[PDB]
DNA sequence: AAACGTACGCAGTTCGCG
DNA sequence: CGCGAACTGCGA
């Protein structure tokens, strides 16, 4: 089984390692053979002499060309002769890339900037995370002690807590009389004694969660400052931090270190992302969180801290027993992409995409294109094309609804059309399908490039969704309901990447061909249910709509809806397939993306309403879902209206706890690049001359006190609010939280906001 | 060195023009 | 002084 792969140098010449785990031993096994290199287009190949005498220099060694040969290679399914340019160091590639360009007889050149270690996974055909092998994990977490306005890792870290089948354990430095806590005497002997619990369990996973950016750099920060060797790395190297983008990413070598937020944030949907409503959204079980403050205090004053390591404790054992349910889902994603657990769990869809084309395109022995350069990536950011169609919907209350959806409709789209930058406007072919509407034609003859692929995708997601109803535990149904669904957003992905401005296989006539042909099919789809069943479509989106026979029945409608299915699923083509998803008892359609509805089993689901939002107060969200809950299930108008002017009234008398007041958004850049500010803004620039580090991905927490002047004047954090001295602006969350979100509900039944607010 | 798939859409906050 | 627009955050 591989783990995964990188290179170090040996006396300049580079050594791939493969760091594998076969028979329950771990391996590293060596490769000194494997050869960089890059692909040149040329006008002549009498020219090949010129360009092997181009050399470049990289810190002080002169760079040249080791070996040239001429490969007959497809460029997009069409015959191409290139060059390929070998080397003896993967770091000579970038110091002599642009001099070999700027030849004037190299018209091109090709697959330049791809990583030593991931050409050779593709190049030697290894796929990571095969086999049976059981592979041992161990999670572990950090507790802190912090003060604000002081630098990262100013203070000693309190605990290291750690947990594996064994069980869960807590090193500290402070006197706790808990069985599972191991005292030490200073933050240096806990350290160094979590360092050898890792040696001496030797786990091939080290699992985290939000290790990325907090637990690993901080472990670091207080190694240099204690002088301590944070010997982690199966060859005792120290953890490793690398740049992705914006955030940071930690490797630990020998090892596999599974940070799970970056899994969860792409598996999961979730209002916040804490360990503790994760936790709770997986097991369903609760978990308590103490927060910094807390754990300060604790340490400081030496009471409470049986609390603080009970936290710890579970943090670990949280930690692991959701390391154990989403690494296998994540293992499967690393066999498709072909690329090591490390880079495919942190990696975004993009390149969870091209990774696998690049894999397939050296299969095929199909040229890769080259990733955009300026001038190009600023042409394909201005250009945009017409996306889904969304129906403006028929407001009111309507009864007897029934959801039809697409089965993946983009994917199935460009299976159905061979929609493919490599049969698009092809020339030679027998037949050919034309998009609508955008007029690109796609050749027929043979199987495109990304059109070859999609299949199995799509397959994979029907087993699990089969195995997916077979399954009666529902710990077991909500994994599998999140892998399928991982599934289809990859899959989806496929189309997105054809519009991605980054994206080397672009196809932007691709990518307005697949929602052409999506908007054509929904609205014949439509048209037909209502001129030949009498049906009145109420709302419809990009691949799905709701409808009813008004006047009619639940029976009527069902089975109505069922011999509409038969009859437009025969009419529709290739993969085109529409499905029963559900009915409903009542629905509400407020406006473009704002729906609700009520299945039979009185189980309410919503479409972009303020419920799901988190930039809307609890008090908004709260007021609205009684709302809904009244006229969904009940259908009490006065109810509804009543429940508003009760909300309204205890705000206005102050009953309502300052809790559900709380505003949450997110600074979005730094603080400079605001043109416009607001009441999270303003208030962030004050938490900065507090002390508080304000950075892209900061949560604000605001709360809006009765004074004067704009809402961002009248806002301060809500860790600053005292029940005692500050009256927050019952007013505002009024007329601005509470009356806005169901106004637009109530206004369907003929009330106003005056109708609804306290007097 | 590596770099957030895509379009469509609502709505609060602020503030100057007419 | 109410409207519109720029800005902003988050929502298949
Ligand atoms: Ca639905
Ligand atoms: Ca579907
Ligand atoms: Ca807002
Ligand atoms: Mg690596
Ligand atoms: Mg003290
Ligand atoms: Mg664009």
């Amino acid at each position: 089984m591989i783990l995964d792969t990188d290179y170090i140098t040996e006396d300049g010449k580079p050594v791939i390692r493969i760091f594998k785990k076969e028979n329950g031993e771990f391996k590293i096994e060596y490769d000194r053979t494997f050869e960089p290199y890059f692909y040149a287009l040329l006008k002549d190949d009498s020219a090949i002499e010129e360009v092997k005498k181009i050399t470049a220099e990289r810190h002080g060694t002169v760079v040249t060309v080791k070996r040239v040969e001429k490969v007959q290679k497809k460029f997009l399914g069409r015959p191409v002769e290139v060059w390929k340019l070998y080397f003896t160091h993967p770091q000579d590639v970038p110091a002599i890339r642009d001099r070999i360009r700027a030849h004037p007889a190299v018209v091109d050149i090709y697959e330049y900037d791809i990583p030593f270690a991931k050409r050779y996974l593709i190049d030697k055909g290894l796929i990571p995370m095969e086999g049976d092998e059981e592979l041992t994990m161990l999670a572990f977490a950090i507790a802190t002690l912090y003060h604000e306005g002081e630098e990262f890792a100013e203070g000693p870290i309190l605990m290291i807590s750690y947990a594996d089948e064994e069980g869960a354990r807590v090193i500290t430095w402070k006197n706790v009389d808990l069985p599972y806590v191991d005292v030490v005497s200073t933050e240096r002997e806990m350290i160094k004694r979590f360092l050898r619990v890792v040696k001496e369990k030797d786990p091939d996973v080290l699992i985290t969660y939000n290790g990325d950016n907090f637990d690993f750099a901080y472990l670091k920060k207080r190694c240099e400052k204690l002088g301590i060797n944070f010997a982690l790395g199966r060859d005792g190297s120290e953890p490793k931090i690398q740049r992705m983008g914006d955030r940071f990413a930690v490797e630990v070598k020998g090892r596999i270190h599974f940070d799970l937020y970056p899994v969860i944030r792409r598996t999961i949907n979730l209002p916040t992302y804490t360990l503790e409503a994760v936790y709770e959204a997986v097991f369903g079980k609760p978990k308590e969180k103490v927060y910094a403050e807390e754990i300060a205090q604790a340490w400081e004053t030496g009471e409470g801290l049986e609390r603080v390591a009970r936290y710890s404790m579970e943090d670990a054992k949280v930690t692991y027993e959701l390391g154990k349910e989403f690494l296998p889902m994540e293992a499967q994603l690393s066999r498709l992409v072909g690329q090591p657990l490390w880079d495919v769990s942190r990696s975004s869809t993009g390149n969870l995409v091209e990774w696998y084309l690049l894999r397939k395109a050296y299969e095929r022995n199909e040229l890769a294109p080259n990733k955009p350069d300026e001038r190009e990536y600023e042409r394909r950011l201005r250009e945009s094309y017409a996306g889904g169609y969304v129906k403006e919907p028929e407001k009111g209350l309507w009864e007897n609804i029934v959801y039809l959806d697409f089965r993946s409709l983009y994917p199935s789209i460009i299976i159905t059309h061979n929609v493919s930058p490599d049969t698009l406007n092809r020339e030679g072919c027998k037949e050919y399908d034309v998009a609508p509407q955008v007029g690109h034609r796609f050749c027929k003859d043979f199987p495109g490039f990304i059109p070859s692929l999609l299949g199995d995708l799509l397959e994979e997601r029907q087993k699990i969704k089969r195995k997916m109803k077979a399954t009666v535990d529902p710990l077991e149904k909500k994994l599998l309901d999140y892998r399928q669904r991982r599934i289809k957003i990859l899959a989806s992905s496929y189309y997105g990447y054809y519009g991605y401005a980054r994206a080397r296989w672009y196809c932007k006539e691709c990518a307005e061909s697949v929602t052409a042909w999506g908007r054509q099919y929904i609205e014949t789809t439509i048209r037909e249910i209502e001129e030949k069943f009498g049906f009145k479509v109420l709302y419809a989106d990009t691949d799905g709509f709701f409808a009813t026979i008004p006047g009619a029945d639940a029976e009527t409608v069902k089975k109505k809806a069922k011999e509409f299915l038969d009859y437009i699923n025969a009419k529709l083509p290739g993969l085109l397939e529409l499905e029963y998803e559900g009915f409903y008892k009542r629905g509400f359609f407020v406006t473009k993306k704002k729906y609700a509805v009520i299945d039979e089993e009185d189980k309410i689901t919503t479409g972009g309403l303020e419920i799901v939002r988190r930039d809307w107060s609890e008090i908004a969200k709260e007021t609205q879902a009684r709302v809904l809950e009244a006229l969904l299930k009940d259908g009490d108008v006065e109810k509804a209206v009543r429940i508003v002017k009760e909300v309204t009234e205890k705000l206005s008398k102050y009953e309502v706890p300052p809790e559900k007041l709380v505003i949450h958004e997110q600074i979005t850049r730094d603080l400079r690049d605001y043109k416009a500010t607001g009441p999270h803004v303003a208030v962030a620039k004050r938490l900065a001359a507090r002390g508080v580090k304000i950075r892209p991905g900061t949560v604000i927490s605001y709360i809006v006190l009765k004074g004067s002047g704009r809402i961002g004047d009248r806002a301060i954090p809500f860790d600053e609010f005292d029940p005692a001295k500050h009256k927050y602006d019952a007013e505002y969350y009024i007329e601005n939280q509470v009356l806005p979100a169901v106004e637009r509900i109530l206004r369907a039944f003929g009330y106003r906001k005056e109708d609804l607010r306290y007097q």
